């Protein structure tokens, strides 16, 4: 579990959004497992606007935070849940981790602000889906 609360939007994994998420619908994209809403109040996270390749992530499943190196934004494979069929997800980045079901959700931050939010694991891997181009976030 987990969202990015910026201005008035909340911006969550795709495959874990609410009723009212989908009644708030401000943009969705399936190829990025993102979904973004629109909320009351005004949040107060930053969102960075650089090309970090190093950051700090919330673990769930460990309680902890872990730093990271991570690769850049790009279309990687995905194998087949009860959400999507097998796909390649455009925008994610990919670290050396842990990550399992449960930890999506989880922020990705630089020094600069909030860069993503887990959307894939497994193998000691952990997948973040890149938030940094969504200008329209801030104004
Ligand atoms: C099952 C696995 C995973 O990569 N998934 C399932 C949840 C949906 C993911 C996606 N973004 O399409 C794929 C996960 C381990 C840890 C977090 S999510
Ligand atoms: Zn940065």
């Amino acid at each position: 579990s987990g969202a990015i609360y910026v201005g008035n939007y909340r911006v969550v994994n795709r495959h874990l959004a609410t009723h009212n998420d989908w009644a708030n619908l401000v943009w969705e994209d399936s190829s990025r497992d993102l979904l973004v809403s629109s909320t009351t109040a005004q949040g107060c996270d930053t969102i960075a606007r650089c090309d970090c390749q190093t950051g700090v992530y919330y673990c769930s499943s460990r309680r902890k935070h872990y730093p990271v190196s991570f690769s850049k934004p790009s279309l990687i494979f995905v194998e087949a849940s009860e959400y999507y069929p097998a796909r390649y997800q455009s925008h994610l980045m990919l670290a050396v981790g842990h990550s399992e079901p449960g930890d999506c959700g989880g922020i990705l931050r630089c020094q600069h602000g909030v860069v993503g939010i887990v959307s894939t694991g497994g193998n000691g891997l952990v997948g973040f889906a890149d938030v940094r181009d969504l200008l329209w976030l801030d104004e």
